[PDB]
DNA sequence: TTTTTTTTTTTTTTTTTTCCCTTTTTTTTTTTTTTTTTTT
């Protein structure tokens, strides 16, 4: 089962050699930081997605070690709310990588909403720096500072085109199913 | 039994492929921002039987591994309330992915009733974002733009009728008595 | 024993199948929601038949995880209760729901009948909210606005006639208390 | 699994002998210390990768035993704050090695900023420190002063380039999803 | 693995004899004790890399059991920190030592500084300390007062000079990852 | 493994025929107690090398059960530490024993050098004191009063010389890196 | 190993027939109680060597199972100490005996030093309180009145003399080490 | 092991015959209570001496499960101590029986002598009164008033004689060591 | 072991006819109660020695749980202790029963005799109580009135005499010594 | 053992057949109820000798879960007293019931009466309550009104008359010691 | 509606010298609507 299954010869050096690998502009995002210049980052989903391929969909997995609520501050009808989450990543070998992440809500008047915005953002940007010490694939190249300077002198692509023909459109899905009953 | 079953190569791969699936507009719904635009999301009942069918009634599973009650404040005879839940799913093979969610209660003056609302929300919430780490299928592309943005250029299509002609209309269940009588 | 024995695959498969049902009008119920209009719900026996059916007397199990009184208040002789309750159901398999539910008292001035009414109604609402999460046959498919549509077009059939003809009117089973003598 | 999985004599002698290299200018990065001199340090994503190669992407493991906020104080508008934090890595045969990492933000003004910088920091600091202990390839050796005397004696090279032809630029890994499909 | 492999006769009698050596004037160092005289002590890396050479990169491991501070105080815009660290080392054989460090900074202004530099001290202490239960080799006979009186007797020879040559210039070991391939 | 091996005859008899030895002036040394007179003791590094022969780097282990500061006072400059920890000595065959040691330091003028002082102090004198329970030849005669009378009827020899010829020089050890990896 | 082997025939009735024995002159001792008599003791290191020689360097085996400092007061400059300590002895069968032991400092000034005498004479005391347990031969017989009276009416034997001759001198022990390197 | 080894029927039949058994007067002994009359006791170490007879030195066991003081008053120079403690006794075939005993020191002046009778009488006391429930032959005769009358009927025999001829005078017992270095 | 062994047909069969007994008057005794009239009693000793001949004295085995004084009171001198014991009695096969005693010291001016009195009485109390449980030989008809009316109308006989001639006389028991050194 | 052993096909039948018995008048009494009328109960003693006869002295077992002390309160001299007991009652297969039992001492003067009144009246009922879920012939009739109104349409019996000559008149019981001594 | 007597002696000399220089930059974008009457 998970955290029992050890990997195959094929399957290691497959996944290792991907994840040396870096990331293209088509993952990359950029911000504009407080006082600061334009930072790159990566979205989220392109984490979630990256792990479901790199590992399979049961062959990473998260948890919340710990979440807590730092302060939680009002500034003349404006909350400011800070939040900091452990997610700790394992792999179905029992390999495991834990780290801290951080929510920020300083702008909007709702305590509810800044603590929900604070608290998704924490857990999310822990699961982003957990995943991040498996291998330049999963985000740790986003911090070498010659891949920014070699990812600026690259054309700026305009977004990619999303084909929603094939896309999910019912519940059942025979292909599993049939599989799955053929599974016991 | 369930944590300990290992998935088979056809159920793997299965599920796998059906995971990398985006969704149709029969799923996404929409919702009108305070201040804001329209957003997207999906409904929780569509995500429960997304997952009923990935991976089987028995093949998932979802626990409460905490939920604590932010505040809970009163202005004027309306009681503010914001409620974290943290949801923890869990496949048959082991694999497991667990996230926060929220529920938020602004408007009522019943106590009681604010707190069932962001709990009960704060609950299903989490277990939306604890299903999305799985793949596109189980709303990890809700937060992709290209997505979005590739939804709005489709045929908005009416709500599906449902058929309500073979729905169940008695207890027993003779289907499944016999194979469980015979399980033994 | 329970949380040991695996499904077979004629049990797995009746079971998912009969799981994809949706339930007729012989089981929703209707409501007036305070300032808002009809609702629709399913009484708490409904759900415990209909799992005892769909899993067997012994093919579910529920606990209550932790059950804890929000607030205690009163307002001029009138008591008003709020109690949450965390309810977790887990199949013979293994696989596990937990949810949460709410049990609400504002009318009475007595506060004893005023618990008493909460904690009970907390765990039920809980426990049905637990089920939910199995398929649309376990309720599901309630939160469904198209089959709640649905449901308004179809005769509103009067309440149903229940025989006592072959009810129980004995202690003593003989047709269990010789199977169990077997049994050893 | 990891923690069980023992090593064999050529990957034992082949990481000892890359253990006791020396790492060269490609690695060291030099700040200003205050009132000091130039010191010379080990960015984090170096040692990340050094560790995925001299063990595996698998092959080593960390996790955060405990982090602690020392102090947070306020004087004329700047946020002062101490963070403290205990890293534990351990590689698939049992070894490990504990150390202490610090995160330090003085000068912002944002107390959400100042926390987000200092525990970050302070968990990858103690990561370093904690990779240290295994050998002078992963930063044992940047203690040495007669090391960094002979580091100064060297052609101090421009920053290495970067190239971004091959880097990843689609989700699915075919070679990896091969491997893991016959891995069942 | 660890904590469960014994050790060979033939690795057993060789730590020992090399143990039972005592250390050369290449590897002690000197201070300038407050009030006191010339203290003589051996750096931290120096001590690191005996260990990953007596026993291995995985033959031993150390741990933080607890790490306290005991005290912070402020005079006069100078800050005087004294903090402690329990530190514990096992070899793969199950033996373990455990003893306490100290760190110290008084001179600093800052308190992050200051405790940055304490804990940091206090646990490299500790590792010292515990180290030293070992044997001659491992630090045990810096204390010894005939033996540090036959080390003035020895000619003061000046700072070794480093080869940087053969320096390790590039991420990927395939030395390793050929046995660790071959490892599965 | 540690704890589990069991003693041979032959070791078993050596180490206690060896245990039943006192100990040589070349060993004891001599203070002066405060109002009292010559003390006799064995310093710490001894007993070390006195167990380390005896059982073996690996034959012995000792641990830190709880250390505990028993007050820390301030007397016109002069700061006065009493510290107490409480070390278990435990051999590869499961034998342990366990005593108390402490540490004074009275004084010194700085908090932290007190505090150091006491505590290694404490720990150490555990160890010697836990050690003792041995046998004669790990320090249990030093309290035989005739013994004392004894020490003191022999030739008041002058400070052994130390031969720093064979002294370890380098950091490799080919004799144990060989065994080792043959050890695989 | 240590608490499971079990003891043979012969060695059971040899410890059993040499524990009924009653201890000579050569081991009691004498003090002065205050305002009492002449009362009549056994020192530690005798106890200690007396298990030693009854079940070996690892037949016997103790822990301070709990130490508490039952007061600290000051009268005049004079501190007045009770400290309590609970040892518990058990041998390699598994048989275990616990008792409390106390000690005693009323008449220095230095509370370090009332503190370290109090706490090391309380578990030694308790030592041997609880090795009284297994016979006459360990201590049992110091509380038998006929057995002093007896004792009394003895010949006052002179100290006797230690010889010192083939008393340890150095650390090496060849003698043990051949069986320990014989014992893989 | 201790607690795993069962009684043989020889030995089982042997020690409940000799636990039938009462005592002679060679054990009894009198008091004077306070304001009461003569009462009759068995002095401690009698109970042990029988305990270590009946089953062995390593048949039987006993431990500390805890021991409080219940108080501790002062009047006009005057310490009265409370000590209760609670002694298990347990045989090595499982069987075991626990009892309290108290202690009582009222006299005496000082706290730390009060406290040193008060807290061994009650380990003591508790010790017997748990042995008791073994039989007649280890004190539960003692309460039998008909016994007593019984005892008041024989004739007052004078202390009896110890004989030290042949008492243990050196360390060293080669009958055990034999047994011992064969028991390998 | 205890606890694990299991009763034969015969010794089961027997236990259970010699447990249906009734209580002879040479075990009853009499109190006067306060305020009532004759009462009627068993005294602890007795049943001590009837459960060891029922069960054995290996066969069962007692434990207090918990002990808690409720009241300690002062009158104008007297002082009052009130003290609750919770045994429980367990046999060979596991079966157990548990019940409370209470002990009451009204009367006495010392604290320290009270307290003795109420545990003690407490605990044999209890011990009573919990036997009670397992037949009317233990104790059970003391409690019902037909026996005690029954036991009125028998000859009160006068005190047994007590027989000291075979009585326990030396500590050597040949006939134990002689099965337990077989038992190897 | 207990807890462990599996009731045969004979044995259950029986047992179940005698637990569907109601009882005579020969077993229940009657009371007073303070206000109301004659009501109905069974002795301890009786529901004991049930228990004990029905499944065994060592086919059930009882157990305090817990015992908590409600009230105790003083009104002009008389001490009113309530207290509840948690009673856990298991039969050797490992079926259990738990159930509550009540204490009340409300007319004494003595705080020890009323609290040893209390307590053990609210263990012994707490049985009562537990047992009674094990069927008709164990109490569970008692609440039968039906039963009742039968009850009293019955002769009433004089008390039956109890004969004590058979009655045990000594402690051995060689018909036990022989089955028992052949049981090794 | 249940539970009502048990107990009171040991226990008392031990230690005591160790431990002192580290450690030196990292990290900044998420996320968005659920939920419905229940009991004696
Ligand atoms: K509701
Ligand atoms: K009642
Ligand atoms: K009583
Ligand atoms: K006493
Ligand atoms: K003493
Ligand atoms: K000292
Ligand atoms: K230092
Ligand atoms: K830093
Ligand atoms: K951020
Ligand atoms: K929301």
């Amino acid at each position: 089962c998970f955290g029992q299954c050890q990997y195959t010869a094929e399957e290691y050096q497959a996944i290792q050699k991907a994840l040396r690998q870096r990331l293209g502009p088509e993952y990359i995002s950029s911000r504009m930081a407080g006082g600061g210049q334009k930072v790159c980052y990566i979205e989220g989903h392109r984490v979630i997605n990256l792990a479901n391929e790199m590992f399979g969909y049961n062959g990473w997995a998260h948890s919340i070690t710990q979440q807590n609520v730092d302060f939680v501050d009002l500034n003349n009808g404006a909350f400011y709310v800070g939040v900091c989450a452990f997610v700790r990543v394992q792999l179905k070998d029992g390999s495991y990588h834990e780290d801290v992440g951080y929510g920020v809500s300083e702008g909007l008047a709702s305590k509810a909403l800044s603590l929900e915005k604070a608290r998704k953002e924490a857990v999310t940007d822990g699961l982003k720096r957990a995943l991040r010490s498996f291998g330049n694939a999963l985000g740790n190249c986003i911090l070498d500072k010659d891949y920014l300077r070699s990812l600026n002198k690259l054309p700026r692509q305009l977004p990619l085109e999303v084909d929603l023909t094939k896309a999910k459109r019912q519940d059942l899905e025979p292909s599993v199913e049939e599989a799955r009953y053929n599974s016991c």
